[PDB]
């Protein structure tokens, strides 16, 4: 359950976990929890509500944004990028960077080529929902994902990384699944190798392990746009 | 120290085995920084300056907007930007690591970086105010806020460094904005961090440091 105004603070990490602070919609700490998960890492997921944050979470983060990682000595990683970092050098299975110091930059050159798209996705959505125009969103969308269209076509490789799921397609995924329930799906109708690639994601048993429910994320969206304090509960 | 290309010279031939090139311009922070991180690991590079305000055409194949820093291989491989750079020639290259090899030390080096994130744009703000004779009190008091940021961090960790007792990829990340701060007439916004007065001395007499540091009269002549 979520964590908010008036809840106490929880305990010190156990010895073996590591802690994640999260928030069960946040397309950013999803970002890390597939990565917690595709190294099969020990974990607990503490949930804050957004809205009506803990006093005390300014002392995870001095801002209280998400995620933060919080180890059994009492150290902070944040945000989601220096997070999965973190996790993918401090655990030993499955490393999820590539091995080549070339190719870890260029996954890192893809991230800043994504750097648009959650803002876009987000403006889409509240466009869409308030009734607002959204006719240069989505033509911005578009060409966003041609851009990365055409890094997948150039490669001739299912995934960024290339023929297998690599930290770059986790880095990417949190918005590529929302599409859906955002209503702009359509946005990759131009886009071939894109739809392939979703596709892939979907069959990934980290990804697929760590799906939202559609409805349950329907009933969320419609609290939160009515400006509802209960939708972050 | 070398001139620098603009529109209708011609491309840079192939970089050489055992050579990395760097796309730089002389007096830009961003490009300062990646030059720092190829002099403290001794690596063999050359520096091709480019003229920013008329880039060469041909620029644009090395970066898509023509910006810099970008690093080319022997191996034909474009590595852009700053940050990415500086980290890929830590990893790539043996000898003296600059990041720390433990993990959360490491991440939390990273974590600086991002806390530091406003000041370069502040940095050039407060120049051009100053230059140009405009209200730069709040640009001011915004860049003496984010180097409060800073100096708690050196007095809470109570070391010379922002990674500990000697110098690391950090300190070399974030000097170029600070070895600015006197050209562009703004060393004032440090006068409440004296920790960070420490360091801004500290870093002077590195090696590195010392070996790539503009001369005043030079760099304030470039600014006319
Ligand atoms: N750049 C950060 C952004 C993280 C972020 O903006 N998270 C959102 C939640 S999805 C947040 O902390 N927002 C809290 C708020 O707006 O009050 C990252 O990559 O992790
Ligand atoms: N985010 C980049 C910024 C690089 C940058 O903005 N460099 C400046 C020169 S100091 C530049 O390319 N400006 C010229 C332009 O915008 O075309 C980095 O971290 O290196
Ligand atoms: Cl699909
Ligand atoms: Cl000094």
């Amino acid at each position: 359950r979520t964590l908010g105004k008036g809840s106490q603070p929880p305990g010190p990490v156990p010895e073996g976990l590591i802690r994640i602070y999260s928030m069960r919609f946040c397309p950013y700490s999803h970002r890390t929890r597939l990565v917690l998960k595709a190294k099969d890492i020990r974990h607990e997921v503490v949930n804050i509500n957004l809205r009506n944050k803990p006093e005390w979470y300014y002392t995870k983060h001095p801002f209280g944004h998400i995620p933060v990682l919080e180890t059994s000595q009492s150290q902070l990683i944040y945000e989601s990028v220096i997070a999965c970092e973190y996790l993918d050098d401090a655990y030993p299975g499955r490393k999820l960077f590539p091995y080549d110091p070339y190719e870890r930059a260029r996954q890192k050159m893809l991230l800043e080529l994504f750097s648009k798209v959650p803002h876009l996705t987000k403006e889409c959505l509240v466009a869409l929902r308030s009734g607002r125009e959204s006719t240069n969103l989505k033509a911005a969308l578009r060409q966003e994902f041609s851009n990365l269209e055409e890094i997948l076509e150039y490669q001739n490789t299912t995934f960024f990384g290339g023929t297998s799921i690599s930290m770059i397609d986790y880095l990417l995924w949190p918005w590529f699944e929302r599409l859906d329930v955002y209503g702009i799906l359509d946005c990759v109708s131009h886009t071939p190798a894109l739809r392939l690639w979703i596709s892939a994601m979907k069959w990934d048993p980290t990804v697929s392990a760590l799906l939202m429910d559609k409805s349950i994320f329907q009933g969320f969206l419609n609290l939160y746009f009515q400006n509802n304090p209960n939708a972050f509960d």
